[PDB]
């Protein structure tokens, strides 16, 4: 297995499609579900703030987050500042993960019941078994 440990970079693979989080090449702003090719734009550095995770971006130094209410649908979006999620444990598949805005209800989901479309839009959506909802974390 691989542990998820403060300081180290990895990469964030939708168990459902395959493909990555990755942060547009298009925009340095949006992310999207891509195919990974060992960008540094699809690893993602993990911090633990003593609370939380925050995941930095390698390539721009943005911070994955969002703007604004949780919601189904809210877009997962680079910030400047750091963003606190949370990480358990999948029930189906107990090597991967779902991460959660903390004290909600709310985890990331890759759009359209992980449609493996490089592209994609990586959002929030409630809480639910579909698999496009679960994540591993492996070394990049
Ligand atoms: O169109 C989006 C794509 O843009 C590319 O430049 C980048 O290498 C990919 O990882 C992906 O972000």
């Amino acid at each position: 297995s691989t542990q998820v440990s403060s300081g180290q970079t990895y990469k964030i693979t939708n168990v459902k499609a395959g493909t990555v989080i990755d942060l547009s090449g298009e925009d340095n702003k949006s992310i999207i579900g891509y195919p990974y090719h060992s960008g540094k734009n699809q690893q993602w550095t993990f911090n633990w703030t003593g609370k939380a995770w925050t995941l930095r971006s390698a390539s721009s130094g943005s911070y994955l987050g969002i703007e604004g209410t949780p919601a189904d649908g809210t877009r997962l979006v680079a910030v400047n500042d750091p963003f606190e999620w949370h990480i358990w444990r999948d029930e189906a598949n107990e090597n991967a993960f779902r991460i959660f805005v903390p004290f909600t209800n709310y985890n990331l989901d890759l759009s359209g019941y992980g449609d493996t479309t490089p592209g994609t839009p990586v959002q929030l959506w409630w809480t639910w078994e579909g698999l496009h909802q679960t994540w591993t974390i492996d070394r990049p």
